[PDB]
């Protein structure tokens, strides 16, 4: 599997306000091909947000990354910090 | 719930070789205070490795980060790129 980790400068909303505002966005991610799950990350303290995504394959993950990076611009995000990694299943299974 | 995202330059082992080698390490992590789960990440083509961790609280996450970043020096890992984030539960539940 492929893990996508992303974060970026963000000035809010955070917490329950973020959940309410970005609910539609979250639901749309579920319709993405190859998508398995996502953990939403946020740090009001450091003014940043992002997410950890698990995709079935790298191609699916890269396609989403490019698209989401474009979309993020509509929220005022000019730079996205992201890394694409392979997941080590054996080790991950032990720690889950 | 606090999420820890870490990665760093790495020269190996990778894949099953990594799974066999670090298996003992994965078992000890399960014993760490406040530990919930970890996803092992790796990229042989980019010569990098790391992990995504979930801890019950920030102090537990920060305690482990301090301990782990120090231990990694033994594997030759001089520097580590780390980020500590809060998790948005509502949105994360939608995407799982």
């Amino acid at each position: 599997a492929t893990l996508l980790q992303l974060h970026f400068a963000f000035n809010g909303p955070f917490g329950d306000a973020m959940a309410e505002q970005l609910k539609p966005l979250a639901e749309s991610i579920n319709q993405e091909p190859g998508f398995l799950w996502k953990v939403w990350t946020e740090s009001e303290k450091n003014h940043e947000a992002g997410g950890i995504y698990l995709f079935t394959d790298e191609k699916s993950a890269l396609a989403y990354l490019e698209k989401h990076t474009a979309r993020l611009k509509n929220l005022g995000v000019e730079e996205v910090v992201a890394k694409v990694f392979d997941v080590n299943e054996p080790l991950s299974q032990i720690n889950q």
